[PDB]
């Protein structure tokens, strides 16, 4: 229907309302199904953009150019290309984990094209550094590579349940390993490499859209001070809420407590 981007990215647009246009943008490991439970919630009062990033599962890995990847101005240079396929004079963006980053990344060449910037799981750097915690040290990165190199497979039944985080039986913690494991495994190890090594701290006061910054209280990859980093850091705007609810993908796992929380900051601006 709407082309390359369409075939590339598995592109869908749903709702029919009339208060604007919202991006759903997932992170890595999932696809666009990690917003199933938002979906329902919002075509009432907008018309919603579903993509899937590439190198996602549901992509054809003929399509991953391993040099625009090789940093996340490749992934903010295809969102900028979508909105502009779309043609959105501007957006409501949610971008859960890389993809809060990667949206934000966008908004500081295109701020016209953004009236605000939900940041989910977000995080500008995993790495600890000099006064700065990001909740991993470079020899907890290495073993993380050793064994998605070693077996990618059981690398993601034994990652699923601690990123998700609850009972280690639930759907969601099956639903996220399975996706995971869709990504080719070459794919699936660089771009956790590029992402676990990226560090945009210092250009988060170039972002000058709106901000709001939510996540789980427990989280595996992103401790609670990052939130309160992002908050002191970004060059607009912006609130924190902390939810009450565990892991990176809360929106999938624990819908009940984060749908209302994620619909309040969509529909709610910040003065």
């Amino acid at each position: 229907s709407m082309g390359i981007v369409e075939e590339a990215h598995n592109l869908r647009v749903v709702g029919e309302g009339k208060r604007g246009v919202i991006v759903l943008a997932h992170g890595f490991g999932t696809d666009q199904s990690v917003w199933k439970h938002l979906v329902p919630h919002l075509v009432a009062d907008y018309r919603v953009v579903l993509f899937d990033t590439m190198g996602a599962g549901p992509t054809n890995p003929d399509y991953f150019d391993f040099s625009r990847y090789a940093t996340l101005e490749g992934y903010a240079l295809d969102l900028l290309a979508i909105l502009q396929e779309l043609r959105v004079a501007s957006c409501i963006y949610v971008g859960h984990s890389v993809s809060a980053v990667i949206g934000a990344i966008a908004s500081i060449s295109r701020p016209d094209l953004f009236s605000k910037l939900v940041l989910l799981s977000a995080s500008p750097r995993y790495l600890n550094d000099v006064d700065y915690y990001g909740g991993f040290e470079q020899e907890d990165l290495d073993e993380l590579f050793e064994a998605m190199g070693s077996n990618y497979k059981a690398w993601c039944s034994g990652f699923a349940p601690l990123c998700v985080g609850g009972d280690m039986e639930s759907v969601a913690v099956q639903e996220f390993s399975r996706t995971l494991f869709n990504i080719r495994p070459d794919i699936a190890l660089s771009v956790a490499q590029t992402i676990f090594q990226s560090d945009v701290r210092s250009l988060l006061p170039l972002v000058t859209v709106p901000c709001h910054i939510v996540q789980s209280t427990k989280d595996l990859a992103v401790p609670v001070v990052v939130s309160e980093y992002l908050h002191k850091h970004l060059g607009g705007d912006s609130i924190v809420e902390v939810m009450p609810s565990e892991g990176h993908l809360p929106q999938l796992s624990s819908p009940d407590i984060v749908i209302p929380v994620l619909l309040r900051h969509i529909q709610h601006d910040i003065a």
